[PDB]
């Protein structure tokens, strides 16, 4: 029993995490085969932050311009290439620690494991969610650019995110591997707006299924609700509308426990209505909505 704030093991990640020198910046670089990729920013001064000319920065620097250490060791740069938003420094080096690894683009809603890392050492692990405003409320200082958020599915491992910058909100933006970000960010220091962020519906549910699951079974109520009805309620309260896709990844959680989707879906209109009183639920006196349905199935096989 028990529930927790749970990431996945980081060891795979661990053993590819490099540092990235240019200049007075140093970044984090992920080390895969020969290739190094990090934010493209590691060329930035102070005088290039407004709306730096990151080709123009590029051009002027030599393979040399780069120090990329791995723990106490050099990797000497061969050559360097500039994709969207991240830099690929190919080393003459493969790492001998790369794990079986894909590039993946996550959706909103979908959770990951964050490696915080500072001048290429790894802090700490922690589990994220991507908002539905393409944000990440995650932990990072100066010099964490460059961390990567993943997920693990059996041997491989699928990393989604790199870290590339904090808005002044204190949430956190950046790129998939290929250096896109997500949302609609730039990196420069320049005004742009997130979104208004919502609370993810399906993984508000699947969280309380979680509840259930380990005996937290206060909020059950004896209703029923229709999609539609269920779906009016959400919105007023600022939650994703709930679809029939959502309603079929709770199936597994459903039949676990016995309960309807719909008729959870009851339970949670009145919580959304009348609060709790006071109570908990998992330990936590609000709604938690950054566990998805198969982060749930996987902690409570
Ligand atoms: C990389 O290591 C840093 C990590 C940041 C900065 C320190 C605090 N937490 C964090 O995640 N990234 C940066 O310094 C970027 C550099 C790019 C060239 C933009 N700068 C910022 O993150 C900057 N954000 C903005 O200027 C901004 C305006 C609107 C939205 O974002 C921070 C320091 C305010």
């Amino acid at each position: 029993s028990g529930f927790r704030k749970m990431a996945f093991p980081s060891g795979k990640v661990e053993g590819c995490m490099v540092q990235v020198t240019c200049g007075t910046t140093t970044l984090n670089g992920l080390w895969l085969d020969d290739v190094v990729y990090c934010p493209r920013h590691v060329i930035c001064t102070s005088e290039d932050m407004l709306n730096p000319n990151y080709e123009d920065l590029l051009i002027r620097k030599s393979n040399h311009n780069f120090l990329v250490q791995a723990g106490n060791v050099q990797l000497r740069v061969i050559g360097h290439s500039m994709q969207n938003c991240v830099l690929k420094l190919k080393v003459d080096t493969a790492n001998p620690k790369t794990p079986k690894y894909k590039f993946v683009r996550i959706q909103p809603g979908q959770t990951f494991s964050v490696l915080a890392c500072y001048n290429g050492s790894p802090s700490g692990v922690y589990q994220c969610a991507m908002r539905p405003n393409f944000t990440i409320k995650g932990s990072f200082l100066n010099g964490s650019c460059g961390s990567v958020g993943f997920n693990i599915d059996y041997d491989c491992v699928s990393f989604c995110y790199m870290h590339h910058m904090e808005l002044p909100t204190g949430v956190h933006a950046g790129t998939d591997l290929e250096g896109n970000f997500y949302g609609p960010f730039v990196d420069r220091q320049t005004a742009q707006a997130a979104g208004t962020d919502t609370t993810i519906t399906v993984n508000v549910l699947a969280w309380l299924y979680a509840a259930v699951i380990n005996g937290d079974r206060w909020f059950l109520n004896r209703f029923t609700t229709t999609l539609n009805d269920f779906n009016l309620v959400a919105m007023k309260y600022n939650y994703e509308p709930l679809t029939q896709d959502h309603v079929d990844i709770l199936g597994p959680l459903s039949a676990q426990t016995g309960i309807a989707v719909l008729d959870m879906c009851a339970s949670l209109k009145e919580l959304l209505q009348n609060g709790m009183n006071g109570r908990t639920i998992l330990g936590s006196a609000l709604l938690e909505d950054e566990f998805t349905p198969f982060d749930v199935v996987r902690q409570c096989s």
